[PDB]
């Protein structure tokens, strides 16, 4: 009999785990998320969702604003490339950045094809909505999974039915009797292998964030009770009152997401959302 | 032969029984209601059908705005949270409210879930169209039962259309054989040990209000003839000219509802409504 | 409150239920091991195949299959028809199945088994029937299968859903099964049992096209309890060695030696 | 950051005893022998024509494992027999008697339609049929040691198996042709395993044994398998109904041993009687 | 560049190809007068409509009309079955028929034909089937008609479709060959080629459907180069007369007198 191999980019993302990961357009956003206690910032020239409200094309952005978002902080850096788009992520690599996001935000390069992760040293973060499209994205060597939720509304709804569904089929194929497997693998379009993996372990390989549509102290939270390793939030935060306060707000709501009272704390005050 | 059993969130609402709950925003508003006569008050920092209105997300209330309201009456206070969002909850508990409104206008953040409300002190009530809807949401351990009428519209034809619907299957279910329940409780989605407790008593186990579309003393002394233990009106009495006025009025058609003497002179010169 | 009719199909776990139709046929099935008889005066699939009416049987042949065997005789009614139910019980069976093969007399309502002393089986082919059954009484479940093909498949696919929602079941959120229980139309209060056990409440036999002893002993693998067994074994030749044979593979369901034994020679099936 | 080693296997090594041959079905000890004279690499042992059954609208079970041990100390070729589909105990009764290869075949009747037999929980190797690239992929990803077309039962019309074996070569060719950046879209669309899609796209070939099986009635049809890039056919029992079940049961044997030989297939074609 | 395998079926032009099932046959069809014979050890028409698959005849029959008479003899494949082919080709027939009337072996490709030294028959309804065959290398192309009928309606709209066709391509401006080639799903080399000549560029028979002398003659009147008629010559009453007078028919297609006088007291066909 011949022994096959495959490989599944863990290890990565383990450090953000309990954390909260904030767009930010200027080296000024980034010191605030920083001070505010973000384990890594999503470095964006615009805002994605601003651009496709406006028919435009979202792609890569500038080194030029992501170098200076590197130099403004210590924490780690992210930049989004348009899905497909493997050059975007070559030119990401090659300054450095710490993390790639292949971002359904930004305006897809090619519909048809993700890209090949496994060709690149850096590790990416991508969007799912249920496991099988994140066991397609890991078996294209995906370091980092996040929901893929609801962008540009501030409406938690999608990233609850992410959330709730990825964990769901875990638990579901957990459950499942061993020949009762490719049936189901077949069913969700997931790679078998990995199907096995998450039978045998209960959970997904890599790190699962929430994202899209976190507007408060309390959607945070929420997403934490439903088995999320942390959350992204998007730059609504410094487009209000004083941003210092609702970013520091979500951090502590995600550090104490199991403490009513502090949930109650830091959602007092708090300002207009998004 | 095993035994099981089940509990019923039961003596929460009682208080309310023959009255009037009233939307507030302010400190001032909360006086008014309380003045003139309201059981309760429902604390709203913003009118969940102004925000729908606009397109925008309608969320829990911020703390500040919910604590100003307890410190101005000594009636209880009552505030809502977003359909299946757990850690509103957690937050309203925490700070104090003395009832959680599971509501249906504010913008759901779980559209397959409602609050698994056992695993709160506080007591809720939830919005319900027919029986089973009622029954499923009691079952989740809701303390309390309101029409979910029309929000934003001031037409009280949907809030009879719930009152008489629930009515008509809660006297059914009485009149219906014993070996006729089971296939009844599959037709309407209720929970089966739910509905033999409705066919035993003839009524729900928990309070009864109406709700959404109550303009006028008429409407809501309507809703009483109907069979609801009492109704929840909107802000809109702080609005319509002479809130005072109009509030005081709805209060005396409640409590005299089956007086058209009264009746009729607490609707003479009340304004223009909403 | 509610309740579960526990304990009164236990006795029968691992054992098989064979359908007899004279007391000759029941003494056979006694003798090869059988743990209960099921007494049919005519098989409700060949009544049914003529396009004729499938009743309980007269009293006076279930009566005479009892007086013949000391192990436990059960007997078959319409679904909904509770007077049927009221003799059978009168005459003293010791279980009554709901029957689906028997031509339905009450097409929106199963009997209300909580009104009898003695205990039911039902069918299932999901765990929203089975839980429904359960609410109304039934102190044991089996599935539905397939009826007069000999075709094992259904017996399969009911097998398994019923074990792969009562797994889902149990893995579920606690917040999460208001939802899954609407959805499969299942009374919730079982389904929350479920959940906290991982099992059904009561025995759960496999039914309906079990023709081999491979058969029986797949359905051992799938997670049921027993086996119920169709007449056919007493017309494919050799009555007692079909018979001896399906109890033995239930019995050694995980012996591959034995199973390859006793299907070998067994001459040729329904 | 690092990487987990993740790691699965492929039956491989079990069918490759058989490439350049033929598998004949036999109902009986005699046919058994003349298959074996004739120059049959294995024989399939059966009870009863499945395609009979089947088509008396009956049920088609695993054969009695009397008929299976007469025929296997009959010859000393290796013996296949048959399970239905998802029956893992029908396979453990098989196993325990000896037989050498199961074929988890469609030609019965399935016990199980959602799912087919867990064949890593067996010593003994399975075929399994297949229609198209995703479908042998699957299969084999279940452990399955060497695969066959579908065909067409019952028929003698070649043309499905035709397809089957075409279709299989076209995705093996297509995978093996793609991008490595192309895989994974390729292996959603067909509902292929994707680490044996990447297998394929560096091998160029199924990594298991494939026959060609369902509707191969004559020299000239088990002979044009090869030619479409099959390892060697299975034939039905139709071979002993014929005429001359030797001759023609040779007729096959030649044919696939000297497929690319036009006057080997001639000769073995004349005054063979009518097929079946 | 590209081939087109011409010159080998000019030497049939005005003759009549006969269908034979026995040396016998064969010896009747050519001292008819055929230009050739086509060896079928079953009637594919017979065959299929019982139902069953009709294959490449067994090479002992074919030989032996091979044997039996001096004119070319042809014998059919089952679409796409290149190992047929070789079969027939190496026995040593002058001719293969791709046939359609013999049950399909490759619902998707045709014979690689180029890959023969033996020529090959195929048939086709309309100028684009007739240059996809030509292109794959047919060196010879007739109509499909109607098998197993009698009835000529076919062969008489495939003849004047392929011919419309033909002069409406011949007809077109250059610039708009393109996009026609495209519509028939046409070998665009091919059609240009069709454009330039006015003709295909291989011979071109009636078949299917041919039953009397007067169906014959008609189709030569359609501009076709000769026809193919079945075995039903053999059967009609007097092989002899029928057959002579076809072979008669279509060598004074233009001639009502001759045509009135074969026609004459000519039995009872198919």
């Amino acid at each position: 009999m011949e022994k096959g191999t495959f490989q599944i980019k863990t290890g990565f993302a383990e450090m953000f785990k309990g954390g909260v990961i904030m767009d930010v357009t200027t080296p000024e956003q980034a010191v605030i998320a920083e001070e505010a206690g973000a384990v890594a910032v999503m470095a964006l020239e615009r805002v994605p969702a601003d651009i496709r409200a406006q028919g435009g094309v979202a792609r890569m952005s500038d080194p030029k604003i992501i170098k200076e978002i590197m130099a403004a902080v210590s924490i780690p850096v992210m930049a989004k490339v348009r899905i497909g788009h493997f050059v975007e992520a070559m030119i990401l690599e090659a300054i450095g950045v710490d993390f790639i996001d292949e971002s359904e935000v930004l305006t897809p390069a090619d519909e048809e094809h993700h890209i090949d992760k496994w060709k690149f040293k850096v590790p990416f973060v991508c969007g799912a909505r249920n496991l099988g499209e994140a066991l397609r994205r890991i078996a294209e060597g995906a370091a980092m999974i996040r929901t893929k939720g609801e962008a540009g509304t501030g409406n938690v709804v999608e990233a609850v039915r992410h959330a709730r569904t990825m964990w769901k089929e875990i638990r579901y194929v957990q459950s499942l009797r061993e020949d009762e497997l490719m049936a189901y693998a077949k069913e969700i379009g997931a790679p078998f292998e990995l199907v096995k993996w998450v039978h045998d372990h209960g959970r997904l390989p890599v790190v699962n964030f929430a994202a899209g549509g976190i507007a408060t102290p309390a959607d945070a939270a929420l997403m934490m009770h439903l088995g999320m390793d942390g959350v992204f939030v998007g730059s609504g935060i410094f487009k209000s009152g004083d941003p210092r306060k609702r970013a520091r707000a979500i951090v502590r709501a995600v550090a104490h997401y199991n403490d009513p009272e502090v949930l109650a704390e830091v959602s007092e005050d708090l300002g207009e959302p998004m």
